[PDB]
């Protein structure tokens, strides 16, 4: 069964805009999205839909692109580092969920090699 998909708005919590936040949808998120492998990570696990019943009994702080993309689209973070830690928990969450070898690590690892080469170099102020 599914939980609610992570938030993409909260009104207590302030917003911002920075050139490295729109780097982040503009290049990062953009350029990840149309990876081969991308797929798996566009939308929240529905835990039903892709028969993984146990998904969000082992993985508590569920993460994907597709809330990530609409994160930055409304201006949700206050900073492009905790952008990056969403995506960082994406991928962990990948490997915590699943084993070393499997197809969808290594699908995960791939994006991570191209996420971590996008944000080698932002911009700055
Ligand atoms: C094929 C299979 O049996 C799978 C296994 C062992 N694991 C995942 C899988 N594990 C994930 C973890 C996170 N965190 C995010 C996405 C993930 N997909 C899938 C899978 C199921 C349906 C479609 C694509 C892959």
């Amino acid at each position: 069964m599914n939980p609610p998909p992570p938030e993409t708005s909260n009104p207590n919590k302030p917003k911002r805009q920075t050139n490295q936040l729109q780097y982040l949808l503009r290049v990062v998120l953009k350029t990840l999205w149309k990876h081969q492998f991308a797929w798996p990570f566009q939308q929240p696990v529905d835990a039903v839909k892709l028969n993984l019943p146990d998904y969000y009994k082992i993985i508590k702080t569920p993460m994907d692109m597709g809330t990530i993309k609409k994160r930055l689209e409304n201006n949700y973070y206050w900073n492009a580092q905790e952008c990056i830690q969403d995506f960082n928990t994406m991928f962990t969450n990948c490997y915590i969920y699943n084993k070393p070898g499997d197809d969808i690590v290594l699908m995960a690892e791939a994006l991570e090699k191209l996420f971590l080469q996008k944000i080698n170099e932002l911009p700055t102020e």
